[PDB]
């Protein structure tokens, strides 16, 4: 009852949960990952010198509090213009902020105000960061999309500068945090990345607060084929070390026939809980029925998943 | 008791004298020009099909009541992209909307309230409108931003398409009006092509107010070559006819060498005021110092022409 909630995640797996989270008596600070750089916000990483705005305008989207057609512009996707079709103007509108200040999370601030958001929202940097990612035949990938694409096994994932650094801020809410949930989002291209900052881990471990590991309803392909529970919980032990998650939430229920069919159209497979090696790897087990179809796809269901983590 | 006041202008002129009017006790209601081709705003006319929304852009920064730091983000433009270079976030931000609503008068309705504008201020046209000059020699130019760019001399300048439609919310304000305002603005590519919208230049001769007509201080290049303020009052009559301007304003004391040299560079020389010319059309003429060197570049003083206007 009126907890302080820490969450490192990414992609549509992060909004979907965020929109659900506030509602509840939480406080949040959402740590969003600077890395990718595919689509709107990769070219504008690259031609602008920014880190990518794609994710946070995300988040920021899923924490506003506006009308409706204040949320449709700020997601408003350009068709035509060659140049600028394909950009966001969220992103665009990020971007110009920037700019003016010259500081990404300076300018997330102040978007956020705009957007009247509960709670805070910070970059996992203030500059971008490059994501690389060691094969298990020994071949490096570098860039964040590029790693799926290489069609390769995962064997470990890296952060580039390695003088990055997260901020004042970030590492002061993981103290304060009551909570920190780590996912829910890709394991290897959104929430390695993130926990992955310098400083990071070490800081996660030394909280006292309670660490929720939201892991992967389906795998993916290039990234976690054939991954279990255990494996998506194993590869963050790996990365970041022990005592980095107290308790793992997973849909334990079956999947929809034609849900599961979807998917498999593209490399994709339901996630296997193996509840004894989980139990192995010294965490707890969070298991219910925790999402729910839309249009064949899959999302979390932030109530039921809020309700979960906060006890 | 609030004077309702409409004003026919175009471009930085329109938005200088806008950001002092609306300080008085006064109801504004600028209505826009929405044919010009030049720039950002040609570009997205072009790709995205929807009418130029820079000259808006500025009236509605103008009349705009935000934090510095939101206007500036308003009035951003990208320097780098080269697909996204040139273009101001505020034109795209207006273009986004125009999308979303399929109505450009509506999408800028919509950003009147995000910048809690004090006022009202609508488009000539809800759809684009094509410039166009008939050359003394007879020639064509298409284009608003062509035509001074042929070096030749303006005869009569008039719009494509012919059906193109005001918005009722335009005839109306021109009917409630107490004043109505021509200019600030280039004659032939600002203030023209706004009174030339069919219904105009009617509806105006039967409004009973006050107006008007803030002339040129400086000639243009390929536009107003010699002219002078007769020559402006001149061509707005002999497109629009008589009954369209009571008075005219014109700055009667002299421009420093300084101002007139950086001008001369642009083939730009003052407008000499012919007390006589401006009598024989039947207009009254109201001289005073209504500019003010800004870093050598001449605006207006829009209290001084404010307070004119407001008799």
């Amino acid at each position: 009852k009126k907890k302080n909630v820490v969450v490192f995640g990414g992609g549509t797996g992060l909004s979907v949960l965020l929109r659900g989270l506030k509602t509840f008596p939480v406080s949040i600070t959402a740590i969003v990952t600077v890395a990718d750089d595919g689509g709107s916000s990769g070219r504008l990483r690259k031609e602008l010198d920014i880190p990518p705005p794609g994710d946070v305008r995300n988040v920021l989207v899923a924490l506003s509090e506006v009308e409706p057609l204040l949320e449709q512009l700020f997601q408003h996707r350009f068709e035509n213009g060659n140049g600028l079709s394909g950009h966001s103007l969220g992103n665009l509108l990020l971007a110009g902020m920037t700019s003016i200040t010259g500081d990404f999370a300076r300018g997330i601030s102040e978007m956020s105000k705009v957007l009247n958001v509960r709670g805070k929202v910070l970059p996992a940097s203030n500059r971008s960061i490059i994501l690389h990612g060691e094969m298990e035949d020994g071949t490096i990938v570098t860039g964040e999309s590029s790693i799926p694409k290489a069609g390769k096994k995962i064997k470990r994932v890296f952060l580039t500068p390695k003088d990055t650094k997260p901020l004042r801020e970030g590492l002061e809410a993981i103290r304060k945090a009551d909570v920190i949930v780590i996912g829910p989002g890709s394991l290897y291209t959104s929430v390695l990345p993130n926990l992955l900052v310098p400083g990071i881990c070490e800081a996660i471990k030394q909280s006292t607060a309670r660490k929720v590991y939201i892991c992967n309803v389906m795998t993916q392909n290039g990234e976690t084929d054939g991954y279990t529970a255990s494996d998506h919980l194993q590869a963050i032990m790996d990365h970041c070390g022990v005592g980095i998650v107290d308790d793992i939430l997973v849909h334990g229920e079956p999947i929809s026939d034609t849900v599961k069919a979807k998917y498999a159209k593209e490399k994709a497979e339901p996630v296997i809980v193996d509840e004894h090696k989980l139990k192995a790897l010294g965490v707890g087990t969070i298991s219910d029925y925790f999402v729910l179809e839309q249009d064949d796809v899959l999302r979390h269901n932030a109530s039921k998943v809020s309700e979960a983590i906060l006890e």
